[PDB]
This record gives structure tokens, C-alpha cells and sequence, in this order.
């Protein structure tokens, strides 16, 4: 069957493994463990087409920086995380897709901005700004939960997509 080498990246805290385990798992992780790097494998369903989703969760943590060249250079395609309520990992986000960017060499890698955390009302991300930021980058701004789900199947779901634009 069909195979997508998904890709969870963005900054410490933001809610990578959150919504990898949400959506391979079915719950709520409420406490805070610092990934360095997992994997996760699940066979869906996706517009009639059966395929299996090989997901890595990445380090937010700077100190595992050294580890992203790997994890660039193997995916398909990746989804880049903020918070809606963490200025900084917004602002985060072009380190991240520029590295992508070099690794690739390629301004059109599968990528799907995603502003996780949309339960809280502290927010200091609004919608337009990101939505800017993924327009100059060409690709689509969701935003998901992963204490409701809110969202986190359309991520997931419009990464693949995405990879089958490519
Ligand atoms: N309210 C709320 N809390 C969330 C959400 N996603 C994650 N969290 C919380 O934020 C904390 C960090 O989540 P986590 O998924 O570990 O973040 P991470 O991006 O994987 N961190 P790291 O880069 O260190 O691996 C956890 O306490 C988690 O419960 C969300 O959508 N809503
Ligand atoms: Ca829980
Ligand atoms: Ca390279
Ligand atoms: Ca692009
Ligand atoms: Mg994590
Ligand atoms: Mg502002």
C-alpha cells in the first residue's frame, strides 16, 4: 500500500507529540515529557485510498538541533507546529521551514502550517498573521487542538494531501 513519511516539527512545547499521539491514540497527553525523537505507524484510510502513515515526532528542544538535517532529508512532508499562544514559536516557524528549505533544495516541499493549542484564549498568534505566513510559503494555515481534537485529523489528513500535489 501507499506510504507517507509524515514529519512533526516546531518549537518546544508546542504540541508535536500532542497531536501525534491524539491522533494515532485517541487521547490527551496533559503532561509535559521532552521528546527527543519517536516514531508512529498506523494504517487509514484517506479519500478511499488505504495507506499507512510512518510519523516522526521530533525535538522542539534547540540542544537537539543537530538532529534535523536527518529527519529532513527522509519525509515526505512536514507539519510545522506553533502555538497560538507562544509569539515565539510563530516567529520560530521560518527557521524551521528554512532548513527544510536547504535540505530539500526545494521551495515547494509538502507543508502544512499549523496553529495547535486553540482551546486556550490566551492568544497572541492571531489567524490572519499566520494565514499570511502560510500563503508566502504556498501552503495551507489549520488550526487544532489536541485536548478537543479540534482539527487534528484535517492536519494530519491536509498534510497528505498536500504530498499528493507534489
Ligand atoms: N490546552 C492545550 N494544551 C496542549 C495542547 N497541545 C499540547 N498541550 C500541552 O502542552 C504541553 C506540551 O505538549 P507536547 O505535545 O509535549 O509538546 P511538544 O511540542 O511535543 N514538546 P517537545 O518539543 O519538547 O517534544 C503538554 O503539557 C500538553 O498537554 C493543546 O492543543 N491544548
Ligand atoms: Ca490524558
Ligand atoms: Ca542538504
Ligand atoms: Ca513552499
Ligand atoms: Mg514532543
Ligand atoms: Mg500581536
Amino acid at each position: 500500500m501507499t506510504e507517507y513519511k509524515l514529519v512533526v516539527v516546531g518549537a518546544v512545547g508546542v504540541g508535536k507529540s500532542a497531536l501525534t499521539i491524539q491522533l494515532i491514540q485517541n487521547h490527551f497527553v496533559d503532561e509535559y515529557d521532552p521528546t527527543i525523537e519517536d516514531s508512529y505507524r498506523k494504517q487509514v484510510v484517506i479519500d478511499g485510498e488505504t495507506c499507512l502513515l510512518d510519523i516522526l515526532d521530533t525535538a522542539g528542544q534547540e540542544e537537539y538541533s543537530a538532529m534535523r538535517d536527518q529527519y529532513m532529508r527522509t519525509g515526505e512532508g512536514f507539519l510545522c507546529v506553533f502555538a497560538i499562544n507562544n509569539t515565539k514559536s510563530f516567529e520560530d516557524i521560518h527557521q524551521y521551514r528554512e532548513q527544510i528549505k536547504r535540505v530539500k533544495d526545494s521551495d515547494d516541499v509538502p507543508m502544512v502550517l499549523v496553529g495547535n493549542k486553540c482551546d486556550l484564549a490566551a492568544r497572541t498568534v492571531e489567524s490572519r498573521q499566520a494565514q499570511d505566513l502560510a500563503r508566502s510559503y504556498g501552503i495551507p494555515y489549520i488550526e487544532t487542538s489536541a485536548k478537543t481534537r479540534q482539527g487534528v485529523e484535517d492536519a494530519f489528513y491536509t498534510l497528505v494531501r498536500e504530498i499528493r500535489q507534489h
